[PDB]
């Protein structure tokens, strides 16, 4: 039975209203309000587009989506309103839909992003400690909001370098947690799952984002993107477990009463601990600092319990240049 270390109740204690998604009733805008200037990207889930909102001139992101089930879409609509307007999370402006279709769109803030692919390499020490202080501060908030990311990856951060501006988006996997609620673990991108999801242990919770942001920063500070590169569900544990070691991995399993798969357990075998700095080199040197070290082994934990909650992160010395920055 494994429950939040933090946030816990936060849904306990709010509206029913709040949570129970199912009973909102979306509220369609008008559609010719925003017109698309140029797709920018496309997922599995929609086609994105960079578009204008006809009224002010100003530009926006334009989803349109795939088919969806209304639970589903309902779920993204309601966490996107409850989070608006805290620390870096998206702003969902708008949501319309095609009369003949019935084709939904999301009408997000336009972020002036840089592909990570070209971004990241670029970004100095300073650079991603405070990109990922940022990207902490939404993760705390949505934590606090009683929220769970569960795709926290680089292509679900905006980045606006020149402005220095970022914006977690993509909210469609997110979800409320509930103590003791068991989830589906068919949820964030590969190489940023948990060892819980990868494991099938159903009830986590906000911890979990806190694991892909640690493979997230594993990737910047040692420039290897990505850090875990698993080619499957069976093999991103392995790919993990060569890395943290399995005893870490079995006592894991053993505090949570998990068994592996026969199969699973077989391909995992047996792996001694690697420390961080094997993972060193001339092209990274100048990025895999102690600080840098120290926050990272904290947050990448088999034990999602173990790993530091977002608020904590925020604290570590690591970050201390970019907190007394602010703190101007
Ligand atoms: N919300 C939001 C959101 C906010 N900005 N934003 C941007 N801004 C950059 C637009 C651009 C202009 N030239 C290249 N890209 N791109 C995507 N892209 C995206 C693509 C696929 C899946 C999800 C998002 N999503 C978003």
């Amino acid at each position: 039975m494994s429950k939040a270390r933090v946030y816990a109740d936060v849904n306990v204690l709010r509206p029913k209203e709040y949570w129970d998604y199912e009973a909102l009733t979306v509220q369609w805008g008008e559609q010719d309000d925003y017109e698309v200037v140029r797709k920018v990207g496309r997922g599995k889930y929609s086609e994105v587009f960079e578009g204008i909102n006809v009224n002010n001139n100003e530009k926006c992101i334009i989803k349109i989506l795939k088919p969806v089930k209304k639970k589903k879409i309902k779920r993204e609509i309601k966490i996107l309103q409850n989070l608006c307007g805290g620390p870096n999370i998206v702003k969902l402006l708008d949501i319309v839909r095609d009369q003949h279709s019935k084709t939904p769109s999301l009408i997000f803030e336009y972020v002036n992003n840089t592909d990570f692919k070209v971004l990241y390499p670029t970004l100095t020490d300073y650079d991603i400690r405070y990109y990922i202080y940022e990207l902490l501060k939404a993760l705390d908030y949505c934590h606090s909001q009683g929220i769970m990311h569960r795709d926290v990856k680089p292509h679900n951060v905006m980045i606006d370098h020149e402005l220095r501006k970022l914006r977690l988006i993509d909210w469609g996997l997110a979800e409320f947690y509930h103590p003791g609620k068991e989830y589906n673990v068919r949820v964030a991108s590969r190489y940023f799952k948990g060892p819980e999801l990868l494991v099938d242990l159903q009830d986590y919770d906000y911890s979990l984002d806190m694991w892909s942001l640690g493979c997230m920063f594993a990737g910047m500070i040692f420039r290897k993107e990505p850090f875990f590169y698993g080619h499957d569900n069976h093999d991103q544990l392995v790919k993990i477990a060569k890395v943290l070691g399995t005893d870490g991995l079995n006592a894991y399993l053993n505090k949570y009463r998990i068994e592996l798969d026969p199969q699973l357990e077989a391909l995992v075998g047996r792996h001694s601990r690697k420390p961080w700095l094997k993972f060193m080199n001339a092209d990274n040197q100048h990025l895999v600092s102690p600080e840098a070290i120290d926050f990272l082994d904290k947050l990448l934990r088999y034990d999602h319990q173990e790993r530091l909650t977002a608020l904590e992160a925020m604290t570590h010395p690591y970050f201390q240049q970019v907190r007394a920055a602010e703190n101007s």
